[PDB]
């Protein structure tokens, strides 16, 4: 009798989960908002200030969308007229606002158009990078120091990364570092000189008599690189009318025989830098230790302290080579690193040593090392309860390794298995964050004995809300699989049924070192077909996906759109074979990866499904990007992978998808999945003479998500099912 | 008759159309191929003789895709490697076999890629267009004299058209004229050097790993027009030491004020040319007449001669200015204008005389002027029996303009009342053809009496099969709207029932002198929707269609999206009132204008349209090109007409759209009615909230014409119009 979790509920989003985003500016303060107000917070007391008042820019003119305060607290940062670019990258502009006065610095300021700016880790230095040069100021109102002279649009990069890496290597348009004295800048300098580029139409408003054609250079499975540099630039010597000297740091000579990529960039002290570099085979990786030499101005990398890295089993990494946490003195370091049984484990090495000792081991995979002390250090693993769905913050002593205090599992069992974290400096304090399987709850402690000292958010108000609304239920379980354990989620509709049968939808991501069921808490678009709709939603984590060991994770290695496909039909076929599932009715859907795996399953002939929607799939993985792709699946050449490059694709199963109803749907304007990829999936279910259903979406990417688009894509999708599965 | 016509009759071309195609060689004889054999026939005799043997060319080793004989009979021309561009243009391979010999050409070999070969209209002479340059071969094994050399990919055509001359103006990709005589080569150059390029993605093969940009000069309404020059070159006088010295002809000075097109090129006697010129509002047109002259060099358009056509309610002509046609002397012409009344009949006019006389008046008009003896002009006309959709030849006394005689009429009353014709070099002799309402018919006629000589194809083949098939009835009637007649066709279903009541697919188009009410007869896709799934398929000439005079025609003057919508509305609220009609099921359709067309009805918020379905419509008029755009609507300026241009959009309308379930249809390579126009439909829709269904066509253009593209489209068409109407 209680109102059902609608479609516009979702789309309107009517039940908003509350968040506490705040950012540690000390060992003991935060900054957080409170109704537009800045607020300073006193972790151990609880008392708060008014940092930056809310009526304070109700003049300044602009809409500001940002804002950053220095590490020394007398300036902050206005970002204002952000234009998006990419996942990460945007350009905007910026003032200065001089806190310890009234004023806006009015000379000197940052260029529009800015492609990004930083503080120093200490005081109030800047750096940015405008038309792909960088910059230095000494101070908020006096002139930069232009660092680089080189820059041009798409072509070269100084500071700032170009579409690949952006995407496959960093996840940040940034390519700045400074030293943690904020002495040297260190910048990467990327050149798409060669790099072949992918064009496509724009529309935009109805004005524009010619559409738009967008070049972006993006080097496909295959294709020509971009190359790079490392550069360290000293900001204490920079002179007016003498040009800056950046001193280069070249890459080992066991990546220089070929192509290859910078991976990681880490401090390590004053005058320590860490650097990792991959080579285009993704098989092998050096970390490289360089110390600056005060007597000629240099950097040294001995070969001496070089460390290395090889995966036999596939490639290094879950994404790329795991970040070093280097110990405060800069001569030892703790990494994940697969063990010999195929687990992620932290071990220590050090710098002048060889091997490295493992911190941690067990059927089970650390997820990330979260911050180090001279006592402690802290990680998050899915430990607990053997459930590699969930996420816990442990602590380890280091006098004694075999001592290791779970801090969050105990706090909320039932609530609470799905943390992640965020400490102040030198870990006094930290800000532990639930997510699931109940509400978000988020609670503030103390390191010292542990002791919770305050719960920040505990998203009371939903709760009184959904008590109202028939709301859904989750089961995480796993079913064995040639005596391998494999994890499902399912969704299942309120006063479910056991003895009833329902309909069920398949989702799917299934990408390498994905996870689909876990124990987080979501509002999405599964809540309403299970709570209006009455459809189980499943989701199935199985061969190549993460957390779980190499023997899955890497079992797809150089055979993408293979095991992780079977083991997607495999989970129905049993899903089946419980009683409350009704077998006419089992469809399929997924974005991106998902649309690749629920097109290669529609296309299997298995039998299984009624029908599916792919969004913006992947068809051909020579279509891709070289980063991801060729990290899976090696080149694309008659000597490496071709064959099974060729196998691979949606095209070669188009006979297949008669058996089928297919919706197809690709935003015109994906720089990531270009639409070419679906424009060769429905060119060849049209050759083979297959009906199906598309909608292209005028000027999206890869999100499909301005806010009407993401409204009808999910309206469209909705009555497609519902009509599939003969529902009102 | 039990066996029902399928979509796949319509698709698969089971029930073929026979037809008789015939070239005229001389006033006597004319070639036909039957099978693969090359047969040339005799008129008078009756008697026939092998030209050519099919096997005549087994060892060649090219698939032949067209031949052309030399008007001496002594050379052929063999067309291979044919690759489509647009509309009519296309490239080509060519030899030349001598047939005296029986020999390949081996030396001076037409280059590959060509645009364009032309025999003389007399003789053996080659002129063809390589790399947009003209050349000229006197002997088909001699080396080909360089005309133009300022050609260049893009830019300056010589001797052929740019896109919009190709669509809009002249129907041919071709822009070369020969003197009858043989002795001058005149061609068009035209400039597209600051025409703005219209850029859409072509996608190929799955192997291209990146997609092409196609970019193509297209200039849309209210941008910067191609330029046109006309010249004139000597073939007799070539030398091959030094260059060809090509004599200009420039437009008259009414022209040369502002914008304008080179409208039409006709000769009039060897030494006579004739051309038409359209200013950009193409209200004003000029005739221009120039003699060569003999001693000087030159050509010289004798402003007395000069003759002026405009239009005081539209634009001049149908598409463009009509064509003249000349006595053997040279010294006058007939020509259709539109007259005092507003109907388009024969006019006489003398080279030098103020105004032309009307040979031929009242509430019909002439379709056009087929050909010219001394003592008689045959031409087509919609007269018989007050009937805009008929076509019927006659025969005008030239002596005496009163004696009509009509050549077709009578000749089969109940089958044909629908002719094209095709006289012999001097009109000895013509083939008549007829499309319907019955099976096509061709006979042929001697001229002298009229006597009828012979039964071509008469396709009772295709009749004996057909009495098989439960086929659909073509009812052509009419209604009145004020107080004038408007006509309309109705395609229903076998065994019809007046008072059951059926659902009804209005067909559109109605584009500026349109005609979708005829006599013709065709096996379609309305066949089979009204043979199989019992709709009927009605189609409506309202204001705007032609052949009815300009009263109607030109009433959507400055004004498209207007009067052509109300009036397709307006005839389906008819057809409602008409008992046989389910009201509640009534859709439309159309392509092209037509889906420009049933988007603006869908979008009207009428209340009587279920659904309907839009292939490449146009969607704004700044979007599609400025010669057809302008012709009905001006410039898109505020001082000229911008305010209609933007009164006129389907997006516009998009609200109106939760009303009606839309199928919006497009080929991604339409170089046409760019894939653009719907891309900004989609959005709109998005934008307001709409559902509605998509398709694209990958790499298809205009007509999406490639067979499984074409059997796709249809068949998707189907689902979607059966499950409108509610049948399995
Ligand atoms: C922890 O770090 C990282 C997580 C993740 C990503 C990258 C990461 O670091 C580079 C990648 C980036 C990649 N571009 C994404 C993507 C987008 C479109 C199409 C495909 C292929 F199907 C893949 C998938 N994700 C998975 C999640
Ligand atoms: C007897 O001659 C001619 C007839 C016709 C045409 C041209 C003609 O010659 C110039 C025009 C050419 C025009 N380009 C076509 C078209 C294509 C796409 C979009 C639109 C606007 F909606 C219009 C329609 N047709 C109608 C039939
Ligand atoms: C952020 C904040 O409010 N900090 C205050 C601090 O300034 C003050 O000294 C103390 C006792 O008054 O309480 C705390
Ligand atoms: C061969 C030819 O006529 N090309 C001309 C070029 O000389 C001129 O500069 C341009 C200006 O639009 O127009 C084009
Ligand atoms: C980038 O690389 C190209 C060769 O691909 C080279 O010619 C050019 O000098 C490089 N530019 C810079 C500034 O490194
Ligand atoms: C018709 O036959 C006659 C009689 O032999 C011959 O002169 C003539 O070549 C023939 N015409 C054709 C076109 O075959």
């Amino acid at each position: 009798s209680r109102k059902t979790y609608t479609l516009t509920d979702y789309l309107k989003n009517t039940y908003r989960l509350k968040l506490y985003s705040l950012r540690w500016i000390s060992d003991h303060e935060y900054l957080y908002k409170q109704e537009n107000n800045i607020l300073v917070f006193n972790a151990e007391y609880g008392n708060s200030s008014v940092f930056l008042e809310n009526s304070t820019f109700d003049e300044f003119g602009h809409s500001i969308n940002d804002y950053s305060i220095s590490p020394d607290g007398q300036f902050i940062l206005l970002e204002y007229n952000y234009v998006k670019q990419w996942r990460h990258s945007y350009t905007a502009s910026y003032d200065i606002y001089d806190l310890n006065k009234r004023q806006l610095i009015t000379e000197e300021r940052i260029p529009n158009n800015t492609q990004w700016v930083t503080w120093s880790p200490v005081g109030h230095k800047l750096a940015y990078v405008w038309n792909n040069d960088i910059y230095v100021k000494i101070e908020p109102n006096l002139p930069s120091y232009r660092i680089t002279w080189t820059g041009k649009e798409d072509i070269i990069y100084n500071g700032i990364t170009d579409w690949v890496y952006e995407e496959e290597v960093f996840s940040a348009y940034s390519a700045l570092w400074w030293s943690p004295n904020g002495t040297f800048l260190a910048y990467a300098q990327f050149n798409d000189t060669e790099v072949p580029l992918i064009e496509y139409s724009f529309y935009s408003d109805e004005s524009l008599q010619y559409p738009k054609t967008v070049r972006v250079p993006y080097p496909k499975a295959g294709a020509v690189n971009p190359t790079v540099k490392f550069f360290v630039v000293n900001t204490d010597s920079l002179s007016s009318v003498t040009n800056a000297t950046s001193i280069q740091i070249t890459a080992p000579a066991s990546m220089l025989i070929g192509d290859h990529y910078l991976c990681d960039v880490t401090w390590a002290t004053q005058e320590r830098i860490s650097l990792q570099w991959l080579r285009r085979i993704q098989n092998y990786s050096v970390m490289d230790i360089c110390d600056y030499d005060e007597s000629s101005g240099r950097w040294n990398c001995l070969v001496a302290r070089q460390h290395i890295e090889m995966s036999t089993t596939g490639w290094v990494g879950r994404f790329r080579p795991s970040e070093p946490h280097f110990t405060l003195d800069g001569n030892s370091f703790y990494k994940i690193i697969s063990n010999e049984e195929g687990y992620r484990h932290i071990c220590y090495f050090q710098i002048d040593k060889k091997d490295c000792t493992f911190i941690t081991k067990g059927t089970w995979e650390v997820i990330g090392i979260e911050a180090l002390t001279s006592d402690y250090l802290y990680y998050i693993s899915n430990e607990y309860k053997g459930m590699p769905g969930g996420r816990n913050l442990y602590k380890i002593q280091l006098s004694d390794y075999t001592k290791v205090t779970c801090l969050s599992c105990e706090l909320n069992p039932e609530r609470c298995q799905y943390y992640s974290v965020s400490f102040s400096k030198e870990a006094k304090y930290y800000q532990l964050r639930c997510s699931g399987p109940g509400l978000p709850l988020y609670t503030l402690h103390s390191s010292v004995n542990d002791k919770g000292l305050r719960v920040l958010e505990d998203n009371s108000a939903l709760d009184k809300m959904l008590q109202n609304v028939q709301m859904p239920s989750k089961k995480l379980d796993f079913i064995i699989l040639n005596e391998t354990k494999f994890w499902y989620q399912m969704i299942l509709p309120p006063h479910f049924d056991k003895s009833k049968k329902y309909p069920l939808l398949l989702d799917v991501y299934a990408g390498p070192c994905s996870q689909k069921a876990d124990t987080v808490f979501r509002l999405n678009w599964a809540t309403y077909l299970a709570s209006t709709e009455n459809i189980i939603v499943a989701s199935f984590d199985g061969r190549g996906s993460g957390y779980q060991g190499d023997k899955i994770m890497h079992a797809i290695n150089r055979r993408l759109g293979t095991f992780e496909v079977e083991d997607q039909i495999e989970a129905a076929r049993q899903f089946s074979k419980m009683g409350f599932v009704d077998n006419k009715r089992i469809a399929i859907w997924g974005w991106s990866y998902g649309g690749y795996v629920t097109s290669m399953v529609l296309g299997s002939g298995s039998g299984v499904f009624k029908c599916g929607i792919a969004v913006a799939p992947v068809s051909r993985w020579e279509y891709y990007d070289s980063v991801y792709t060729e990290r899976y699946m090696g080149l694309p050449t008659p000597e490496d992978n071709l064959d099974h490059y060729r196998n691979s694709t949606v095209m070669s199963r188009a006979e297949n998808f008669k058996q089928v109803e297919y919706l197809l749907i690709h935003g015109t304007a994906d720089d990531n999945v270009h639409f070419q990829q679906s424009a060769q999936i429905s060119k060849a279910l049209v050759d083979v003479g297959v009906d199906f259903q598309a909608m292209w979406y005028t000027d999206e990417d890869h999100g499909i998500a301005s806010s009407t688009a993401h409204q009808h894509i999910y309206t469209h999708m909705s009555h497609f099912i519902k009509q599939c599965f003969s529902l009102p």
